[PDB]
């Protein structure tokens, strides 16, 4: 976990990330059980009757939250684990993954707590500008090294 | 491949669990082809018309599949490989993958094989435990290095 | 960077197509905007009202894109960073990686450009052959060091 100065807070930030995720699984879970919203037939007969599979706006929204963090959170833990390998100065490389992990848990706040507009859009925005500047950052290591 | 005594063990399942995601996209496709059910009207209009761009309980329940398995073996990916270097007790690291290895397989077995609830969900969460162990020991590591 | 010597070149491409996945994101939202089609109540009404939370045919074509792309540039971020420390002949390792950032900056381009099929297909089936390539051969050096 020591072999560069930064990896530790980027195995925090991410792994943090990871949980979550998992923890906006386990709502989707809870979601789907208390608004008996069910995607397969199979899980609408254990749960009530068949009347239950069918989707539900909460449900979906869970959904989004997820899908949004797998486009976003999942490049980062590739770019972040690469970056932290590249020799950044390590406050810089803290500020980095400080501001994706406060970004990344202010936007599923702001999602699934149906906050007004542009709040969840500013929270993505922000979390991004770190992602791309990592990106960049290694696109110019890789390519000096070729 | 040998840089820690778990990885070969990680390797060798990450890597069948990515081969797994690659027949679910096959199944998909050859789901679409069977039911014509094509997302695109330009794929719909080369097998047959425009009445074949067209949703598919079929499709959908394979794209379901598809989705679950990036939700949760992606996460894998990231834990497993960062776990192996930890220095885990390597039956114990073993544990941890061939856990998440047979709950995963199973479970697009139970998802596409339509079994009756609640398999599919008890092997979801099988194959999340060892995840979530990782996750907190990873915390734990990156957490006393900073 | 120079750990491995494929390495900087998997580097280049994995870089290249994350930003062709932020790229995508961004047309979406661009698209979102134009076709006022938007996915929750609370932007729909900061964007004209409650009408705009619908379903537009290009921005379902835009998340299909991008989906398509995690399910594919995902699992070669694990694969080519792995493949590039088994010592592979640098010139098949960069072939491999030119394949498939070819392949898949093409499949956007026929995903989004609305090409004529079976191109999109075509380019989908090219990107994967150098994944499963690589799949294959991390599958026989895990399993040989087991
Ligand atoms: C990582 C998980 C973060 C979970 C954040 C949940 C935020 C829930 O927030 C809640 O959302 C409801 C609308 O959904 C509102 O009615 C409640 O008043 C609000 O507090
Ligand atoms: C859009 C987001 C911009 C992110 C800016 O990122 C910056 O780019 C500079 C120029 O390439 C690099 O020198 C910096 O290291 C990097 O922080
Ligand atoms: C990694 C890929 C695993 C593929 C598992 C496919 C399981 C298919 O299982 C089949 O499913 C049908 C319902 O779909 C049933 O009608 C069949 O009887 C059943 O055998
Ligand atoms: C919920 C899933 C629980 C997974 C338990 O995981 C365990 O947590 C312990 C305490 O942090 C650690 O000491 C162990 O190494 C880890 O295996
Ligand atoms: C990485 C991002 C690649 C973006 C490729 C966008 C290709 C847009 O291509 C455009 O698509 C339209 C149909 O959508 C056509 O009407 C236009 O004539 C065509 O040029
Ligand atoms: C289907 C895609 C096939 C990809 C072929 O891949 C090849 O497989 C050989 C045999 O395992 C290996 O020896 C090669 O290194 C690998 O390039
Ligand atoms: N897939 C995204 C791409 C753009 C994006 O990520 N937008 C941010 C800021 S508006 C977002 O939170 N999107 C909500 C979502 O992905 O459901 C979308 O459809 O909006
Ligand atoms: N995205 C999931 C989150 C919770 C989850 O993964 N549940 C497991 C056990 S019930 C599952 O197999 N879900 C089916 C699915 O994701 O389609 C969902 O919508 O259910
Ligand atoms: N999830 C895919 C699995 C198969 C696949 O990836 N097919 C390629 C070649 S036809 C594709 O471009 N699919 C379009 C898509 O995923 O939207 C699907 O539904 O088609």
């Amino acid at each position: 976990v020591m072999s560069s100065p930064a990896l530790p807070a980027f195995l925090l930030c991410s792994t943090l990330l990871v949980i979550k995720m998992y923890v906006v699984a386990i709502i989707t879970g809870q979601v789907r059980l208390r608004k008996k919203a069910f995607a397969n037939p199979e899980d609408a007969l254990r749960h009530g009757g068949p009347q239950y599979c069918r989707s539900d706006p909460d449900v979906e929204r869970c959904l989004r939250a997820h899908r949004n963090d797998m486009e976003t959170i999942y490049p980062f833990l590739f770019l972040g684990f690469v970056y932290s390998f590249l020799g950044p100065n390590p406050f810089v490389a803290w500020m980095h993954f400080l501001v994706f992990l406060v970004g990344r848990v202010a936007h599923t706040v702001a999602y699934l707590g149906k906050l007004r507009a542009p709040i969840r859009s500013v929270t993505y925005t922000l979390a991004q500008l770190p992602c791309a500047s990592m990106a960049l950052q290694i696109l110019w290591e890789a390519a000096r090294h070729l």
